[PDB]
């Protein structure tokens, strides 16, 4: 996986941080991968929002507007973490606005609206299947999909599956050129990821990422990364802990990112 003192470094990091670490890096320069527990299941938490927004982008390829469609925001709709959907109670938001809100502020009402709109969690899972992702499963809505209970396969995927899917979505041809560019723009505009993968990368590198967090101190990040003068990287870092109310460890994701981008 590079020696494998990248593997030894990740093993150290995992053990030192006392949780379970999952990493999948794809280097598009030569198609190489660095994998650490990349076939184990992890709770996606808010990183699942990329798949929901992508499912909507894919449907917009056959429903030419779609992104302009308005969605009512109700008082009762508040799950709550929803920093954007609140400024529109008893108003509406477009699907474009809900996508942006879900992806860039991790708005949980926005996620629920995306899920509802494609047909529920099973239809988000079906979109993943149509992409050839056989591992992704979305089972619940916000906020329960973030429980992240050990042994619970609901709302999980593997780092390898999520890295390949994210590659196909942001760089490959899973989406139309227009829709791919929209997804990349949204993720590049993320506001929640400065302390996660980005914290472990040279400051000049451009990152589009989606974080996630949940029970058991689950701390996640999935990213497309353009180091300059370099071919892009896809990096998935998933991290979960054993105590139910463990605190977030976004620094572990930053360290994982440093480790696997070393030599690059
Ligand atoms: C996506 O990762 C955002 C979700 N965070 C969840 C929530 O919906 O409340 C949690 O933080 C659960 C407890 O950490």
């Amino acid at each position: 996986p590079l020696t494998a003192d990248v593997q030894q470094k990740l093993a150290e990091l995992e053990r030192q941080s006392g949780g379970r670490l999952g990493v999948a890096l794809i280097n598009t320069a030569d198609n190489s991968q660095i994998l650490y527990r990349a076939d184990e299941r992890f709770a996606m938490c808010s990183t699942s929002k990329v798949m929901a927004a992508a499912a909507v982008l894919k449907k917009s390829e056959s429903e030419p507007n779609l992104l302009n469609q308005r969605v009512e925001i109700k008082k009762s709709d508040l799950v709550n973490y929803n920093p954007i959907a609140e400024k529109h109670v008893n108003g509406t938001m477009s699907l474009a606005e809900l996508s942006a809100a879900a992806l860039q502020y991790s708005d949980n009402v926005a996620m629920n609206k995306l899920i509802a709109h494609v047909g529920g969690p099973a239809s988000v899972t079906a979109f993943a299947r149509q992409l050839g992702d056989e591992t992704f499963r979305l089972d619940r809505t916000e906020p329960t999909l973030n429980t992240a209970i050990p042994g619970d396969p609901r709302d999980t995927t593997s780092p390898r599956a999520m890295a390949q899917t994210l590659r196909n979505l942001t760089l490959g041809k899973a989406l139309g050129d227009s829709q791919r560019a929209q997804l990349v723009t949204w993720m590049k505009g993320n506001t929640t990821g400065a302390a996660s993968i980005q914290a472990g990368l040279p400051a000049s590198w451009v990152v589009g990422d989606k974080t996630g967090s949940g029970g058991y101190g689950t701390t996640n990040d999935i990213a497309v990364i353009w180091p300059k003068d370099r071919a892009p990287l896809i990096l998935v870092t998933y991290f979960t802990q054993p105590q139910p109310k463990a605190e977030s460890r976004r620094d572990v994701l930053a360290s994982a990112a440093k480790i696997v981008t070393d030599g690059l």
